[PDB]
């Protein structure tokens, strides 16, 4: 066995994946050792929670290469905004300065978004007395979160990038004169991929936000009209 | 690009870079702006030699939105399953991830109610480095657990991170040196083991019945990604090539 | 009932809710449920409001149920939809904003939860600390909490019942602001001046948009709430919690 269990105190189970030979790859014996451990887990109601670790350095590989050649085998004012998210190919907003407003937004909808940390970035809408239009009140709960997109939107207040980076979020943020620099070279990762699993792959990830988008606008047209 | 608000260039063959320069109008939504930024995206669209895109602006401005005059005009009104162990589990699982977690590996334990990572150690959601589309339910749960904004970038990209690298990025699971990752994950499970199972059970069961519900939808949608990218020829180099 | 509760106007256009039941240290009290429930019915009949601030007295922000309170659902004589104050903030009209210049435990926790801008005190405690009693979390918390925290500290919130300091929480990336309780009061009250500089109507309309998916989902998640309380809730051993662990 590859998969050693282990119990702590009382109700504590530790399943512990030491495949040293394929440092914990998915062989046929982790496999295996892994269902069988959990179905010994599910048989015994004495267990109230599990910890499951690797050995050493190691947590766990991933699928070995001929379990992935076995599968290679087959064994086994209403549009600028979305110009990113209707893009087939990734595309990154390499946001070196201010975005503002539609700006923002416009940028919001890109893959991945890199900010600079100088630079003022604001959905400023309702500092002009308008509820949001272009997707905001989409895109923005969706990229950073329900709970500061309600801060961004309501307050339409101006944070720097510095400002972003504190509250936490998803987003890379650099000073100014590194933005596009890690820009290119993140494309050149992005680029040793081929380019009909890039575009597939998007297609999966932003389908929702490509299906739900014409609702959200209509709903932010008749916000205003009111 | 006509109005010459928006310059193309090319970054190798296959990477452009969409420059918005309206320097006039500080890359606000000028006419010029505006025609010229939907030029050079059907240009993209009819150029598919590209893989990705770099949008950007210029100096202090990225973009700056509605012009002072247009919104002025408004106001005015004149205008077997590895992969689901630790979500079919019925009591919490905490995976401690003390060493790497890789590809499938790593996704395995993301489906864990408590992950734990640790600092020293790298994290990858690698699949696309090989050629094909991530599996597992690493499209539902990486966004679930690292929110959608971090997971296109893991997913699309399939970079490495250590753990250090993940907790500067902003993820809600806690990052420890490794030494310390089992004592913790412990620590938390006995803290976990003072409640009774049944209100543990019933928790988790409703916690997590949206996942349960929704990851056959999500695996299926993978299968069909993996048809159409799994049986390339390129697939197979890059398997024999890159691993580890 | 009746003096639980005072109401400041802070600005023409800017209410404040100042909770402080010094007996029960802003756990909720029969008074506390009365006088809240009453200080938000007067916010709806006057609407010249552009903000509410929800904030408590020197340590305590809210402490949830009280012990009694909690024996009382725990024997079924009630249950926690009797008084509804959880969902105070999201049925309000004008953006909340919960200045939680103090501890947050329980039911008082995840009220505050559900206004639009909630800020934490960095030296004060926060717990959803339903499950240390034996029973499943109520008042919401299994729809709020992973709302707005998101899922993933959400499961280790609600799960393990844990209390964590303001500064705990700013550790583990949330996206409240975090601030000094001696900061907490004067930033909200900043904040409400920047929303009292929008228009109402629009601030209304806006917050309509934003919260309406949270106003239609929230019922079915609190009758699946009552559903987990009546097979968690009335054990003997809940009892023995409550009346063992309470404070």
């Amino acid at each position: 066995s590859v998969v050693e269990l282990i119990e702590i105190e009382s109700a504590i189970i530790q399943v512990k994946m030491q495949d040293r030979t394929h440092k914990n790859a998915f062989s046929q014996e982790l496999t295996d050792d892994l269902i069988q451990a959990f179905e010994y887990i599910r048989q015994n109601p004495k267990y109230k929670a599990v910890i499951l670790t690797g050995y050493d350095n190691y947590f766990a590989s991933g699928g070995t290469q001929e379990g992935l050649l076995r599968i290679q085998q087959g064994l086994t004012d209403d549009n600028l905004y979305s110009l990113a998210l209707d893009c087939e190919i990734p595309v990154i907003a390499a946001m070196q300065g201010h975005g503002i407003g539609g700006g923002f937004v416009m940028g919001l909808f890109a893959d991945i978004v890199i900010l600079s940390r100088e630079s003022v970035y604001t959905a400023n809408f309702m500092k002009y007395g308008f509820t949001p239009g272009m997707g905001a009140t989409f895109i923005v709960p969706k990229k950073l979160g329900f709970s500061l997109a309600q801060e961004i939107l309501l307050n339409a207040g101006s944070y720097r990038g510095a400002d972003l980076e504190k509250r936490g979020v998803p987003f890379k943020v650099l000073p100014r004169a590194e933005v596009l620099d890690y820009a290119v070279e993140l494309a050149q990762e992005l680029a040793e991929k081929p380019r009909n699993s890039l575009v597939t792959l998007k297609d999966h990830l932003v389908a929702p936000l490509r299906d739900q988008l014409p609702r959200v606008i209509e709903q932010e047209l008749m916000m205003h009209e009111k």
